[PDB]
């Protein structure tokens, strides 16, 4: 019996949702998304790992007034892209960068309705910024920067303290796509994992610190 879904507060017009699995080794984990606000226009910032989570999370902005436009997920794995195919079946508009949604369906999943390429892409103009720093935790990891308040969604790219599952990783590119995303968002006030708590700018300086460690080790025998 996995922990409730939870949603707080971070800043003005966004929220922090945590969803829970159970992770062999390592006991429940949470994993963190965003919820953004746009007027009267809530986006999801990857969706809990579960449909009926995903629609707890719908049902708690909608009951407030908000009218869900969008999901994007930072990355194929189930912790982003788990609530995909509840939010198709309800036709809220689904989006992944072309490769996530690659990704999706060579692991054998429910791809996202809308797709997009390139480094930059903006979900919301002036509001909700996807940015592909490299390959890392995954190929295909992006991370979604909110202008206004600065504040980062690093997904799961951002691993301060230890790089996680290696599983999918590009270890080989992950120091310089660390690199790339630290020399970018040096301004972020908030900067948000998926698997720890909330931070500052210096999440970039561990993370890339963990990155070049984790290519060390891959070297050894
Ligand atoms: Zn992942
Ligand atoms: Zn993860």
């Amino acid at each position: 019996s996995l922990p409730d879904l939870k949603i707080e507060k971070l800043d003005e017009g966004v929220y922090v949702h945590t969803s829970f699995e159970e992770v062999n080794g390592w006991g429940v984990v949470p994993k963190h998304g965003l919820v953004v606000l746009v007027n009267a226009e809530a986006y999801l910032i990857d969706t809990p790992f579960t449909a009926k989570d995903t629609e707890k999370l719908v049902t708690w902005f909608v009951e407030r007034g908000y009218k869900i436009k969008g999901s994007i997920s930072s990355h194929f794995h189930s912790d982003s892209t788990g609530g995909i195919e509840w939010l198709n079946s309800r036709s809220i508009p689904t989006y992944a960068s072309e490769l996530t949604n690659e990704l999706l369906k060579k692991d054998g999943k429910v791809q996202a309705t809308n797709s997009f390429s390139g480094v930059n892409y903006w979900l919301v103009k002036n509001k909700i910024e996807v940015f592909y720093p490299g390959p890392g935790h995954t190929p295909d990891n992006v991370v979604v920067w909110l202008p206004e308040r600065k504040i980062l969604f690093g997904g799961c790219f951002i691993k301060p303290y230890g790089l996680g599952n290696l599983g999918d990783a590009n270890i080989e590119a992950w120091p310089k796509s660390a690199k790339l995303l630290k020399s970018k968002y040096g301004k972020a006030k908030l900067v948000v994992p998926s698997h720890s708590e909330v931070g500052d700018a210096s999440l970039l300086k561990l993370t890339l610190e963990q990155a070049v460690k984790g290519l060390n080790e891959s070297k050894k025998p």
